[PDB]
């Protein structure tokens, strides 16, 4: 419930490259990371309980489905495979509990999200992450993953990212825990890497963009796909999720570091910025909006035998639904059938799951939060009909249950 | 340009379950004036039951590609020919929405559930093709929170003037399905209300603003849990005029309500579409100006879509195995073009950036075959690597 301030830095794969190939001495890169080193220390001073980090992925976790605005619910995250393998670095906690009242704020202010646990995360997130936070062991916050995207045209208009961080500021002073966040807005700034115009780069463009996007951004929430892309490179339009970050911040910041360094594609910048705390009283209270985002499922729980299927009970069933999930894999419900023990001990399924699953337990499944259309799955694979289940959720005999 | 009104309907699997009676008799009117008034494309609302929407889930899924066959829920393929899609609506479809305010997400290639091809079955003659195209949308309404009603309201209204902005002449037909009254899951699963499946079907029509102050207390309350998935009927009530029900129906075999409506259009704005075309064309205007870039917008997510997803496979170990040892057993499995096999054969950088494959997928490529982005950016440039590196500031390779 406190945000303490952002930081915006460019997520290039080259900056995880040159972390891990240990090019901290290199000519080259030295300066670089020493432009990272005011925002990794105070980060490492200020120990934000959760970071709220805004990236894109580029076409791994998402591309036959791909999401304007796309909010990390999940327990953990770990390095995608990006072709090459996935990068050696422990996996970071989500924070679900935060997601959760996010999403809620934020569908609440007409925003509409995607919710996603469980993939890979690339470089946008983790190229950066790798140089700002000590991990030879774990990770030192949470984080809450919120991938745009800002690939596939039609995207969401700058205005619309600004706004959707206008109400993420919000949506995290509300949280009614005590806790730091920081935000991170991430990408850019100039690069293009497709195309005959591939190499192309704007210094004064970043330079001036960097100055308006502290002092005066919404000077910038009138800018199309095509002045950015003009200025900055085709690549270089992704800036609107530092608009983002920066909309969830106060109105007017301290601007404590910038850094730019334009080695070959990208031009690799940082920038950190301390909250002010909101200049005003803020138009709707910390308690009216709760209220709003606690709306509609006001009441729910008086409806009895019921078990709403919320981002907190998709979190808690979500080892075991992407288990019975898999069962449309035909190999897989194959293996269910003739060999379900084998595959038990493939899972990372819990014992107790394992045992809901033997026990073919429907109404502990239910309650312990599988989602029925999993059960549906099991089920009709089992050659059991829907009905039996229908009458062990009632606690009825089929035909007991079949009183109509 | 036009749309013709647009039917409602239950999507319950059993509708599937039964074909392999005032029942499929309700299902007359609609499956004649689908016949009558013959629709160009059929804009079809519905969701995924935790088949093809699961781990990422979305709450406006506005499905681009070309064509669709019948998702495996478990059961195996349901034999049926694919529909086809209309990529060019789509792409005006998510342009008009998506200037409006509208988070959206765009998807190709996935199955369609019971919740989409059940009722087509009965709905339109599969036999050989289907009768029309489709744009489908699919909803999460599983994943709470999901959006308010009113929400699914506007995006209706909105879908409405982005529809009738499309430079054509054409007839739409607007489907929305799910429910009726039900829910399939815990103690309390069997729940129905037939009080408030007709006070429903009756207010959706003649007084649709009504229902646009129910929360999802309410719907549930009623309806069963699953039963609250009727804003589906509301976002496809937005689309059509402020106000005649061309059929209705009702019985209850099992544990869901199964009820139909057939609307006709009646027609209707406050913006010109020489307004509302080129507003939507606003954010991306003037960027054919742009040398040597090559914008992935929806058009191009669909042309290049094969060979996209095929590079895309390079993130799973096995499969770059493959493709590194093997490549040709990968592309006789494939539904490549040769054209697009040889693109890739021929590691033409360019051509595939021209042809429609997406840069990131070029840089999986590069970086399993040992290469690096650099020369592949040098080859974009028709350069050598070191004549590229001279407009570097700092040479440097990496993949
Ligand atoms: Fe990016
Ligand atoms: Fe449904």
């Amino acid at each position: 419930a406190k945000i303490i301030g952002g930081f915006a830095v460019s997520h290039t794969p080259t900056i995880a490259f040159a972390h891990d190939a240990n090019k901290y001495d290199d000519p080259v890169w030295a300066p670089i990371f020493q432009g990272f080193e005011p925002v990794k220390q105070w980060l490492a001073e200020q120990k934000p309980d959760v970071t709220f980090y805004v990236y894109n992925d580029h076409m791994t976790s998402f591309f036959e489905h791909y999401s304007h605005f796309a909010l990390g619910v999940g327990e953990e995250y770990s390095p995608a495979d990006e072709g090459g393998g996935q990068r050696d670095l422990p996996p970071i906690k989500g924070d679900p509990e935060l997601a959760k009242h996010i999403a809620e704020c934020l569908v609440a202010d007409e925003f509409d999200l995607a919710y996603w646990q469980g993939m890979g995360l690339d470089h946008g997130a983790f190229s950066p992450l790798s140089v700002l936070l000590p991990h030879e062991h774990g990770w030192p916050c949470r984080i809450v993953p919120l991938q745009c995207g800002v690939l596939q045209h039609p995207i969401p208009k700058a205005r619309r990212f600004w706004n959707f961080g206008r109400s993420l500021r919000r949506a995290i002073q509300s949280y009614p825990r005590d806790i730091k966040v920081a935000i991170a807005g991430t990408g850019g700034l100039s690069h293009q890497v497709h195309g005959e115009r591939a190499g192309f780069n704007n210094t004064e463009w970043d330079m001036e963009f960097m100055e308006r996007l502290a002092n005066d951004p919404e000077s910038l929430l009138g800018a199309t796909v095509t002045d950015l892309a003009k200025k900055g490179g085709w690549e270089g339009a992704e800036v609107v999720m530092w608009l983002l970050m920066r909309g969830a911040l106060s109105p007017e910041v301290k601007t404590l570091h910038q850094s730019y360094f334009l080695p070959s594609m990208t031009a690799i910048a940082t920038m950190l910025f301390e909250d002010q705390g909101d200049a005003a009283p803020p138009a709707e209270s910390d308690e009216a909006l709760r209220a709003r985002a606690k709306r509609e499922l006001a009441g729910v729980e008086e409806i009895e035998g019921t078990y709403p299927f919320t981002i907190d009970r998709a979190v808690k069933g979500f080892r075991i639904n992407h288990f019975l999930h898999r069962l449309i894999e035909p190999d897989f419900r194959k293996r269910f059938v003739e060999d379900p023990e084998g595959l038990f001990a493939e899972s990372d399924l819990t014992e107790e799951e394992k045992s809901l699953i033997r026990n073919r337990d429907w109404i502990g499944m239910i309650h312990y939060g599988v989602i029925f259309f999993m059960l549906e799955k099991m089920a009709a694979v089992l050659g059991i009909g829907n009905i039996d289940v229908y009458a062990a959720f009632r606690g009825l005999s089929v035909p007991e249950f079949q009183k109509t």
